[PDB]
C-alpha cells in the first residue's frame, strides 16, 4: 500500500492562488513573473530594460520634472532655466546662462 | 483507501517558512511581497516609486 502518497499542489486545500502558482514554478525567473506585476519594475529586477522601461522607472524614482528631463537627455528651454537655477546661485550669471541677460545683468556681468 | 489524497500546505513536513508562504499565495503581487524585503527594490519591481524610493 505504497510508502509516500505524494500529494499534488491542488490537494493543499488552504493554499492561495498565487501560492499554488509559486509552488509549481521551477525557476527564479518564473517566480518573478508571478510576483512582480509592474512591468517596469520586473524589467529592472530581470536586469533587462528598454528605453521605455527606463523612462517609466525614472518616473517612479524622481519627483522633479526638470531633473527628469535632464535624466532623459531631452530638455526644453524652460527645463534648462530650472536646471541652471539648481546649478548656479548668482542672479547675473543666471542671466548670462539664459543667453538673454537683462540690462542690470549686463552691467553686473561686466563688473564681475 | 480512496486514492485522491488531499494534503494541505502544513502537511509538507520539510517545507520552509517562506516556502509555505509562497505555496499559499495566490497572485504575483503576493509573491513579490514575500520575496522582496527591501522596500525600495520592491517599489521598483512593482513599477510604483515615490520620490523617497527613487532617491534610495
Amino acid at each position: 500500500r505504497s510508502k509516500e502518497i505524494s500529494i499534488e499542489v491542488e490537494d493543499i486545500k488552504d493554499a492561495g492562488d498565487t501560492g499554488k502558482r509559486l509552488l509549481k514554478i521551477n525557476t527564479p525567473s518564473g517566480a518573478r513573473n508571478i510576483i512582480i506585476e509592474n512591468e517596469d519594475a520586473k524589467a529592472l529586477i530581470n536586469g533587462e530594460t528598454t528605453n521605455t522601461n527606463k523612462k517609466n522607472l525614472q518616473d517612479l524614482l524622481f519627483s522633479d520634472g526638470n531633473v527628469k528631463a535632464f535624466l532623459q537627455a531631452t530638455t526644453t528651454d524652460e527645463n534648462k532655466t530650472a536646471l541652471q537655477q539648481l546649478l548656479v546661485s548668482n542672479a547675473d550669471v543666471l542671466g548670462l546662462l539664459s543667453g538673454n541677460p537683462t540690462s542690470d545683468n549686463k552691467i553686473n556681468l561686466r563688473t564681475m
